[PDB]
């Protein structure tokens, strides 16, 4: 917990660089080794609580156009979304998809505050592109974005 | 003979009817390698013919911070929104929501066979696609997505062609 919380809180985002990757646009490359289980980066965006039926139905219907930049989770009895659609200097939102990626999402708690983070699912070598499973997407998203299959 | 004014008034009413009826004939959806879904012509279109409306939620943008927020979302959502100025106003056609409409499924090319045009009905601007050259049945419809941010070009380098 201790060292991970400071990494989250400072927003240091060390050990990573942005590159332009053929077929993907921008992506994030590791510039240091990460060990299995290490914190890599926060999936940092605007935390939205989804409580309105209009918003809920709109987000569902926007899955192909915007769903690559929104990550849904439940925390306690509420449905949340980290909306990363806005350009910032944060790196989590530039990480590309793979079903067999070297990172995986986890909910991390800081005195109850929910943070969606990426942890290393295996040892990662310097020079590897960071990737994680974007998760559930609609049929239309899979037709729009067939790279979601792998 | 009907005069130019009557003939031009009549031609406007034809585009009006196509927009308002929302028929979208002569087009089908295909899955296209490297692009996802795209729209294919199933009939010939002639240069200048109405192809389809870019149909979505028309939003007047009235605030500089909102224009800035749209710019900041251009890589993530900008392919499915079309921003334009019309007289004193700025608008965005927000086509992010999945619907049965085809205009929003048309892919990009800088040298595409369609082009955008504004068409005013009762003071409301409609954004339409017309054919920029004769189009054969079997061709993918394509148009220029237009001005995009630098970040968008990095996210979407196919925007350059
Ligand atoms: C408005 S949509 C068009 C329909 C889209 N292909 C779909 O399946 O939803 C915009 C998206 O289409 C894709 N796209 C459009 N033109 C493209 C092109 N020339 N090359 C590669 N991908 C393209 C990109 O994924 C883009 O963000
Ligand atoms: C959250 S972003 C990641 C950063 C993105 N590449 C960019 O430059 O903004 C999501 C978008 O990245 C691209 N992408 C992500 N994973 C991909 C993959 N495995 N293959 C191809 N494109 C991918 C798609 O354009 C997707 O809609």
């Amino acid at each position: 917990r201790k060292r991970i919380d400071e990494l989250i809180e400072s927003g240091k985002e060390e050990g990573m660089k942005i590159d332009l990757i053929d077929g993907k646009g921008r992506g994030v490359i590791a510039t240091k080794q990460f060990s299995r289980g290490d914190f890599v980066v926060e999936y940092h965006g605007d935390l939205i609580e989804i409580t309105d039926a209009k918003k809920r139905e709109a987000l569902y219907a926007q899955d192909p156009s915007t769903g690559c930049y929104m990550y849904y989770f439940q925390y306690l009895s509420k449905t949340y979304c980290v909306d990363a659609t806005r350009e910032t200097n944060r790196l989590g939102r530039l990480i590309n998809h793979s079903k067999s990626g070297n990172c995986q999402t986890k909910l991390h708690d800081i005195d109850g505050v929910p943070h969606l983070i990426l942890i290393a699912s295996r040892d990662i070598a310097a020079g590897e592109e960071l990737l994680y499973d974007y998760g559930d997407r609609s049929k239309a998203s899979i037709e729009a974005h067939p790279w979601l299959k792998h």
